[PDB]
């Protein structure tokens, strides 16, 4: 898990896991992230989802306006010009989303921990 990878990590007890990368290895299990908003901190890893892109059947939490806990399954990747989609699929239908704009909630990236844990 080194420097430069994207990852997918919370950073506030019972917070979300959010689209980040791993700027720096601080030792002692933890590493400096720069968030895709702009902010940065230093993470336990195991609070670290090491996966770019989330994974395709994975349940997540997509933002849009005034939308803190729509929940939905990625259905898709699309790189539009350097930027990454997700497909989000929510009651039958589909909704893109910027990949800053998908979340992970403490249950769903538990899901994740096992395979992406690190």
């Amino acid at each position: 898990s080194f420097v430069g990878l994207r990852v997918v990590a919370k950073w506030s007890s019972n917070g979300y896991f959010y689209s980040g990368k791993i700027t720096r290895d601080v030792g002692a299990g933890k590493y400096k992230l720069l968030f895709d908003d702009g902010y940065e901190c230093d993470v336990l890893g195991k609070d670290i989802l090491l996966c770019d892109p989330i994974p395709l059947d994975t349940e997540v939490t997509a933002l849009s306006e005034d939308e803190y806990f729509s929940a939905g399954v990625v259905k898709g990747h699309r790189k539009e010009s350097g930027e990454l989609y997700y497909s989000i699929e929510k009651e039958g239908q589909r909704k893109w989303y910027k990949r800053m704009a998908v979340i992970l909630s403490l249950e769903q990236g538990n899901r994740l921990r096992e395979q992406y844990g690190l």
